[PDB]
């Protein structure tokens, strides 16, 4: 089975706007959305109709863009910092599950690649 989904957004947790929030979505997000390497990372993770059984058994903080392009558009976070940690994340699991030299590390490893391209450019 696959556990719940993170949240996308909690009455409880406050937020903010800043512009490096909205650099985030409009250019961070946005960019890697579109990379041909997005799919994998454009929602949950589904160990059962992906076949990953051990997944979850692993991987215990899941993340993906899916998630974190909500967040971004739902205003969910407080500062940049968190949704860094957000992809910070994705990626860790991804390099954590696989091993060194899967075809799908290799996907992640270029999305990164922008990913970090993109965050060298944020704005004060
Ligand atoms: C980030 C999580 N994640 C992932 C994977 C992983 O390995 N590790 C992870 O962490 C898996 C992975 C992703 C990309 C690559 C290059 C290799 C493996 C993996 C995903 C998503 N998905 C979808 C398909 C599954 C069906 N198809 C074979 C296939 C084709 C056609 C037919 N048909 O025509 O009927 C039947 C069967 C291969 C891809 C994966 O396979 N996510
Ligand atoms: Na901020």
């Amino acid at each position: 089975m696959n556990p719940p989904p993170p949240e996308t957004s909690n009455p409880n947790k406050p937020k903010r706007q800043t512009n490096q929030l909205q650099y985030l979505l409009r250019v961070v997000l946005k960019t890697l959305w579109k990379h041909q390497f997005a799919w994998p990372f454009q929602q949950p993770v589904d160990a059962v109709k992906l076949n990953l059984p051990d997944y979850y058994k692993i991987i215990k903080t899941p993340m993906d863009m899916g998630t974190i392009k909500k967040r971004l558009e739902n205003n969910y976070y407080w500062n940049a910092q968190e949704c860094i940690q957000d992809f910070n994340t994705m990626f860790t699991n991804c390099y954590i599950y696989n091993k060194p030299g899967d075809d799908i590390v290799l996907m992640a490893e270029a999305l990164e690649k922008l990913f970090l391209q993109k965050i060298n450019e944020l704005p004060t």
